[PDB]
RNA sequence: AACGCCCCGCCGGCGGAUGCCUCGGCCCGGGCGGCGACGAAGAGCGCGGCGGAGCGCGAGACGCGGUGCGGACCCGCCCGCCCCGAGAAGCACCGGCCCUCGAACGCAGCGCGCCCCGGCGCCGCCGCCUCGGUGCCCUGC
């Protein structure tokens, strides 16, 4: 189910599947996180948890606001997702500890080289409309992986 | 610029086409041609060691008995059987049990009577018992 693949052979590896969390906001997360360090990797998130960083959305964005703490992304639009963020944490830490106990690695030389966020079905409910219609109210989980390795380059 | 968007070369999702397969359908021929007041067809409610639906069965209830054949298992856990008959699974025929409604029969549908002994519905045919008539007669009075 990995859509990651090489010879590298000295990667830590981490997925989850049918996350109960917004996709869009995820693969925002995710591709944010993308190139770091780990230890920086962890101190962004934590960071975001509080408001004294933001997440900068690439993709969807159509009724994101613009913030300050943007400036300089990229991008002038960002949010703050917290589902996402717990979620990828956990990920992540999970990639961490396979590197090292499998490798023996050292946490200050892994970096987040790889990642990929797939759409997953949901639960479905209804919602009552006007003049007796009946409509649909689903959810948009995704599938989430995580790749630790040695450098990018 | 970069992103976003749109187009190639690999890897993942989502969805369920296609191909192959089917103890099922549809047509044609043959046989049969058999229900019921001795309570039918149908409905309700119950019945299993652990038991919801369906099948089956009826307070003798997930079955009882008889006569033949059969010959080692019994879908789970248990219990049981094991044998030159000592008898698990299966099969055929025969005898019984057979709650409440229903043509539905003491009234009524969940309540209540009559009766003296136990039993108490309607219509018809035949027969018997007990009777009525200023019907046709007769006798006695
Ligand atoms: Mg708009
Ligand atoms: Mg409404
Ligand atoms: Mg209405
Ligand atoms: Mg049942
Ligand atoms: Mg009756
Ligand atoms: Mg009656």
């Amino acid at each position: 189910k990995y859509a990651f693949k090489s010879d590298n052979l000295l990667v830590g590896k981490s997925r989850r599947d049918g996350v109960k969390a917004s996709f869009k906001n995820t693969y925002s997360t995710c591709r944010a996180i993308k190139g770091m360090g780990v230890k920086r990797a962890f101190a962004y998130l934590d960071n975001v948890l509080n408001h004294k960083e933001i997440v900068p959305f690439f993709k969807f964005y159509k009724g994101v606001g613009r913030h300050s703490q943007a400036r300089g992304s990229g991008t002038d639009k960002g949010r703050w997702p917290e589902k996402s963020v717990v979620v990828v944490k956990d990920i992540l830490k999970q990639a961490v500890s396979n590197a090292k106990h499998a490798h023996k690695k050292e946490e200050d030389e892994l970096y987040v080289i790889s990642y990929c966020v797939n759409r997953a079905r949901g639960r479905r409910r209804r919602t009552f409309r006007a003049h007796g219609r009946i409509s649909k109210y689903e959810s948009q989980p995704c599938h989430v992986e995580l790749i630790v390795g040695p450098k990018p380059l």
